[PDB]
């Protein structure tokens, strides 16, 4: 292959061996991979030999050690290693990794690595169940090829198909350029001028980086050890692989025993001509010399123009500068070293990191210390050195290709150098590499819950008792009572403040809390809180007063919380940006309603009026429930008409939005049927007598208990999402804005054929329309087709809201026409941007929403 | 009245996990204590459990020899004693429940109602639905329950329908219960009618209906919850029309007698 056509003609053979070689199974492949292993083992000698006789550097003996452990130590590391489908599997979940294979591979061998590198890479290729060709170097070309043909036939004996190791005959600059552009991934090795066009040929790469790599040794370090591991690593194949220490710096107060330690075991020390002279050498014309690389102290010494004893190992100059002047501070592929002097250990740090940076960035770095009383030392130099691998007391030649003398470190060639050295894997290459991982994906579901408060008491009378209960388990010593001014006034909290001053409690009650409470009340009972300091909390209003005092509750347990940031609309409760802090530890918390529908003693919703917008912040977490709730008949049979009706039907719409709503489950289901049949059945009677019907009065707030549960549970829907905002802006009360709109929603709701649904997990389709008609058919309608049951249900709505005293329209309620068109544009997206709004089967849109609106004015 | 529940109940399939991640490394547990019987044990049931507070860094031990005797609670309390737990898991259902229970009582109260809830968070993770003992006793009760259908998939037929037919008459005796209330009755009510639908799909096809399976575990929950919170003629034709109210109990001790046919009892 010397030649353009050749080479397509090639790649296209290669692609289809490739495709017949992706669909082998584990048996097969491994059967491929030890026979490649063996052969490639048995004939370590000769290629060694090969290299040394082709390249005309390195040493055999070294050479042979390199080609034995790149088939001995690559064998045993992935001999195990599950490359093939399955990998992790959860059935809890529904995910499934199959690891699939990569393509054909464009390998780059060095000429300074000709034999090793291309085993290692025809084997981790042949693991991976990919295809490869092998470039290589013009100077090792020969050799390299050789290489290849060792492995190829071993696996074209176990069963590989024939043309699955692929290379080129006569390299050359365009046709590694074309190549590059050809196959799907680049592992490319040699340095710069390569490695960037790798980077920059519009295929993913794999390239390595190079370069100077820094060894330190300091004061309490073992010298022999030091001295000999750094000779050792230098000396092995006469530092022609990567890696090998190029400069070491020594602190001033071990110098001379080092020195003597390298002058010992034969290392010669060069004066300042001599050190001339090999700078000259070395570097000619700004650029390494290639006829250095790979050769002997002696041969080098001579090149220089000086002599040495033929036992010399490695020559060592003292120099002083680390900068990109200094020529002994560049990398050098030979037994060329440089000794620095360092005061103290920073020094030290600033040298190494002003070597590492210029030359070797990403590279390999080496420390020597005590690494059992010198740990601030270890820990410095670790977050200090941009260096992917970091050794300690370890020779960095055989530390880099680290399954030598440590473990749990990857054993590879291809040292990559991360994003540092303009790499893009920063870690020793091995078969993860290779491989396309996809993942198999199930659909699940949400987790759902049913949490309510501990200990409802549920009982006319039981309020005696409940209360004390409060001093025999528990045995508390304050209360505080939060209300309002009208129930204070009339005298709603004597028997609690009789029931406590019985007994030895101490009591304090705060009644400044208007309807539609405003966040200066909850601070002024915030502050009242921390100055008596009390031990429980109880709140005897409806409506009002419980979401006051939870807020003041919150106020008072993490005095630094902010309103803005705990008032967020979220989409997934589990999964909210704001946790709300634990609200368990200072006070106990008591809710006594008065006002039936509101449901606020069971639920974690609370909503707050800002006072300076004038916009109600709703705000949930289930953190605010209540620790004890006490629902009682005798503090509830004086409501008015009108609160009564209002009351009824705010329970009834959340009732049917906690029934429709999409976070429904057979909990919410059944307790909002039950709530829904009993609003029905009693609210006239309770509306009509209210005094003279007890039944009625303990029914309708057994039922407002029920929805409270169940929308708790499941949360509302668009109708409080526009009730909420059309009774914050004309003063309406909450029942009534609920009764107004709910009658429009229905309608909305029920539609086979929405624009949009609700993205949820469980809500597989449109199901509403058969909901509404469970409603129906529970509370006792009749009809056909699905489509009689919702409208039938409709009238019964419209005529229970005849029933109790609620007009028809927004109009009928004496709200200006100008002032309502004139607001209806800025009212809409608040309303669209309420917490309800996401919760709603439909996700409904703004034109709907101001379409719905419209529709509720002028009915 | 009343009605007590333990704090935290999740239902979902595959919410065994997400229970576990979300909220024991959230609270700082650091021991744990499992309690099973032999068959889930060899079985290998209680593997996911395991599994998952390893991921995490919770050290657990696993108690797996236990109708229960006082002696194994005994054993099991000194066991408890001697590890000091802080979080309590009881798996299986049943007997293995009622047995960890004690456990946890005696192990708190070694001088053996008293107050238990210093040492020990008591966790229920039931693998049959018929007993619903995960949210039934008041200081005897779960602090927390995990229910899905994961865990009870591959249950036999003869234990699917007695668990089943267990399910129907504890919802049965909690509707007709003197101390029923209103939510007793909707709980009872939406029991009755998911058992009566369920069953004979969950004791034929098994683990081929899913759907089936789960609708039984949550029909047992709700059982169960009814049972917990409630301990004549007209409340009869009320179940009956809700599935001259003298036939009303005829045709529904006849569908009773139907469907014990059909899981073969
Ligand atoms: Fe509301």
């Amino acid at each position: 292959i010397d030649n353009v056509e050749k080479l397509e003609k090639a790649l296209k053979r290669l692609r289809e061996a490739q495709s017949v070689y992706a669909t082998y199974t584990q048996e097969q492949v491994d059967k491929i991979f030890f026979e490649a292993a063996m052969a490639a083992n048995k004939m370590r000698i000769p290629l060694a030999k090969m290299a040394v006789e082709e390249t005309g550097m390195g040493v055999v003996e070294d050479k042979v050690i390199k080609n034995h452990y790149a088939s001995e130590y690559i064998y045993n590391a992935y001999k195990n290693t599950k490359t093939c489908g399955v990998i992790e599997e959860d059935p809890a979940f529904g995910i499934k990794k199959i690891a699939e294979p990569l393509g054909v591979i464009a390998a780059v061998i060095p000429t300074t690595n000709p034999t090793s590198t291309a085993i290692f890479k025809t084997l981790i290729a042949l693991k991976t169940r990919n295809a490869i060709i092998i470039s290589p170097h013009p100077r090792a070309k020969n050799s390299t090829i050789e290489a290849a043909k060792i492995v190829l036939e071993a696996a074209v004996k176990a069963g590989a198909p024939e043309g699955i190791i692929g290379w080129i005959d006569v390299p050359s600059l365009e046709l590694t350029n074309l190549v590059m552009r050809e196959a799907d991934v680049i592992l490319a090795t040699g340095g710069p001028g390569l490695v960037k066009a790798a980077y920059s040929s519009g295929k993913p790469a794999i390239g390595v980086g190079a370069g100077n790599t820094p060894a330190i040794i300091d004061d309490s370090a073992d010298i022999v050890l030091a001295v000999n591991s750094i000779i050792h690593s230098k000396t092995f194949d006469n530092g022609m692989i990567c890696a090998s220490e190029q400069s070491v710096i020594v602190l001033d107060g071990v110098y001379k025993e080092v020195k003597k330690e390298f002058e010992k075991r034969g290392c010669y020390f060069l004066n300042e001509d001599e050190t001339e002279k090999v700078r000259k050498t070395i570097i000619i014309n700004g650029a390494l010399n290639a006829k250095i690389v790979g050769q002997k102290a002696h041969t080098i010494a001579n090149l220089a123009g000086f002599e040495v004893p033929e036992t010399t190992k490695i020559l060592i100059g003292e120099v002083t500068s680390v900068d990109i002047s200094e020529e002994f501070a560049h990398e050098k592929l030979c037994p060329v070293l440089a000794m620095y002097r360092a005061k103290d250990f920073d020094d030290a740090l600033d040298k190494a990191e002003r070597l590492v940076a210029d030359g070797g960035f990403g590279h390999t770095s080496s420390l020597y210390i005590d690494t059992v009383t010198q740990k601030e030392k270890l820990q410095k130099f670790s977050e200090r050195m941009k260096t992917c691998r970091i050794l300690v007391n370890t020779p960095s030649s055989q530390g880099g290709i680290g399954d030598l003398y440590n473990f749990k470190l990857a054993p590879s060639l291809t040292l990559g150098c991360g994003s540092w050295g303009g790499n893009s894997v920063s870690d020793n290459v091995g078969v993860k590499h290779l491989l396309n991982i996809k993942t198999v994906a199930e659909r699940r579901e949400n987790m759902l819950w049913f949490r309510t408060p501990e200990k409802i008491y549920i009982k006319r009378g039981c309020l005696p008792v409940a209360l004390d209960e409060l001093k025999n388990v528990m045995g508390k010593k304050k209360a505080f009572i939060v209300t309002d001014n009208f129930l204070y006034n009339n005298g709603y909290t004597k028997p609690i403040t009789d029931k406590l001053d019985e007994m030895g409690i101490v009591h304090k009650t705060f009644f400044d809390v208007s309807p539609d409470p405003s966040l200066a009340s909850a601070k002024a009972g915030a502050a009242e809180m921390l100055a008596f300091q009390p031990d429980t909390i109880i709140a005897v209003g409806g409506g009002s007063a419980m979401d006051a005092a939870k807020i003041m509750w919150v106020m008072y347990e993490h005095p630094e919380v902010d309103f803005m940031d705990m008032a967020m609309r979220f989409m997934d409760i589990r999964k909210r940006v704001y946790t709300f802090p634990k609200m368990g530890q200072k006070a106990y918390f008591i809710a006594i309603p008065t006002s039936a529908g509101t449901g606020s003693e069971v639920t974690p919703f609370a909503v707050i009026t800002d006072e300076k917008t004038g916009i109600k912040y709703p705000l949930a977490d289930y953190e605010l429930l209540p620790d004890m709730a006490i629902v009682d008949a005798d503090m509830m049979m004086n409501a008015p008409k009108g609160l009564t009706a209002a009351s009824g039907i705010d329970a009834l719409t959340h009732a049917l939005e906690a029934y429709v709503s999409m976070l429904a489950t057979d909990y919410t289901d059944s307790l909002a049927l039950r709530a829904i049949k009993m609003i029905f059945e009693y609210l006239p009677r309770a509306y009509e007598n209210g005094a003279s019907d007890p039944v009625a009065r303990e029914k309708m707030a057994n039922a407002a208990t029920i929805a409270g549960m169940a929308f708790a549970n499941a949360f509302l829907g668009v109708c409080h999402s526009m009730a909420h905002k059309l009774g914050a802006f004309y003063h309406l009360p909450h029942g009534v804005a609920n009764a107004l709109m709910i009658n429009e929603v229905i309608r909305f709701n029920s539609s086979e054929a929405p624009t949009k649904m609700g993205t949820f997990p469980q809500y597989d389709h449109p199901r509403t329309l058969e909901r509404y008609a469970e409603i129906a058919d529970y509370i006792g309608l009749k009809g056909k087709n699905n489509e009689e049951k919702v409208e039938n249900l409709i009238k019964a709505i419209d005529e229970l809201k005849e029933k109790v005293g609620i007009r028809k329209t927004i109009k009928d309620y004496d709200i200006d026409e100008k002032e309502f068109l004139d607001r209806l544009d800025e009212m809409v997206e608040q309303a669209f941007d309420d917490q309800c709004t996401g919760t709603n089967p439909r996700y409904p849109l703004m034109n709907e929403i101001r379409q719905m609106y419209l529709n509720a004015y002028y009915g």
